[PDB]
């Protein structure tokens, strides 16, 4: 076909980018995170108890609401770091920017209050492969690429910095108005899962870790840059930066002068200065300002691996392309 369908995304304070969904007949709206490390679509359910403060805060799909409803009511479970997250499967209509699919999709009845009392948005869409998903449940791309309706069977993201537009997903192309030059791809280490190989991270100019080659996850609904605990050690050592409980910091006052970070993929380094990843709040001695970039132990079969989240995202557009089996990266305009 020769359609795209662009969604406006939202930007939560750089850690958050969600967007518009409807489900059912009528339509009922959810706000969604668009997620390349998962191939799931969930929303909360009308069966979840309001003893649930991540229920009560958000809006809950209503099956007796909607006439397209089919049951399905198979048992899906995620076993998140906080506590395990399950429901049961139902089958309705989905819009997503003017396309229209029949999904089968989790309606969450229990989950822990961290983090999820906090987010702003309902629910997900993960944008991933059936290889990963739970249950074998047919993800949402899947579905679309088998309408025949996209220009490309690519999709693709641009997250603002905070202020506007916060973001835009496109499905079926990209959007040239946000970005410049041309995209680099490089080539997914196997379909399944949007993680390609990654050949060195740098501090300054000398390449600090990962010597022999890893993993690098782009997934878009990680709020920051992720690497192992003793990867994340090593960067934190060379930038100077002493560990909280939940999180990293330096002085205030030392955050524009920190190094460049650069990672290596494909044939191009990408570079974060510290414009790009310190959260500089103030300029004082006297406060500590936190890092874009945290430790994640990702477990097996997907990690242990680094993640590309928003910190990374938000300079470089991103392209994911499903007919060729590759992500491109171009650098974004704002
Ligand atoms: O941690 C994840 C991720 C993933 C994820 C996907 C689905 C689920 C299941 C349930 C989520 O549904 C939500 C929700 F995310 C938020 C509120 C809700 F009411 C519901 Cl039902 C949990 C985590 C999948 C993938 C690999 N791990 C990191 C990340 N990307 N999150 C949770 C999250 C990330 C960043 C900030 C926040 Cl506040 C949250 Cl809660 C979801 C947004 C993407
Ligand atoms: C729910 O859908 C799945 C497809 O993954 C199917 O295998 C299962 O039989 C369905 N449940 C029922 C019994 O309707």
């Amino acid at each position: 076909g020769n359609t795209t369908s662009s969604v406006i995304l939202t930007n939560y304070m750089d850690t958050q980018y969600y967007g518009e969904i409807g489900i059912g007949t009528p339509p009922q709206t959810f706000k969604v995170v668009f997620d390349t490390g998962s191939s799931n679509v969930w929303v909360p359910s009308s069966k979840c108890s309001r003893l649930y403060t991540a229920c009560v805060y958000h809006k809950l799909f209503d099956a007796s609401d909607s006439s397209s409803y089919k049951h399905n009511g198979t048992e899906l479970t995620l076993r998140y770091s906080t506590g395990t997250v399950s429901g049961f499967l139902s089958q309705d209509i989905i819009t997503v920017g003017g396309i229209t699919v029949t999904q089968m999709f989790g309606e969450v009845t229990e989950m822990p209050a961290l983090p999820f009392m906090l987010a702003e948005f309902d629910g997900v869409v993960g944008m991933g492969f059936i290889e990963q998903a739970i249950g074998r449940v047919t993800p949402i791309f899947d579905n679309i690429i088998s309408q025949g309706v996209l220009k490309e069977d690519v999709f693709s993201f641009y997250y603002n910095r905070d202020s506007s537009l916060g973001g835009q997903i496109v499905l079926g192309g990209s959007d040239p108005q946000h970005y410049e030059g041309n995209f680099h791809y490089i080539n997914l280490i196997k379909t399944g899962v949007w993680q390609i190989q990654m050949k060195g991270v740098s501090v300054g100019s000398s390449t600090l870790l990962c010597e022999d080659g890893c993993l690098a996850l782009v997934d878009t609904g990680a709020s920051y840059i992720s690497g192992s605990t003793s990867s994340i050690e090593k960067l934190m050592e060379a930038l100077g930066a002493k560990k909280r409980l939940f999180d990293y910091v330096v002085k205030c006052n030392e955050g524009p002068t920190l190094p460049d970070i650069s990672f290596h993929l494909g044939g191009k380094e990408y570079t974060l200065t510290s414009a790009d990843y310190v959260f500089q709040e103030s300029y004082s001695s006297k406060k500590l300002c936190t890092l874009a970039i945290h430790a994640m132990d990702i477990p097996p079969p997907t990690g242990p691996t680094w993640a590309l989240g928003a910190t990374f995202i938000r300079k470089f557009y991103t392209e994911f392309d499903r007919r060729n089996n590759r992500i491109g990266f171009a650098l974004a305009r704002h």
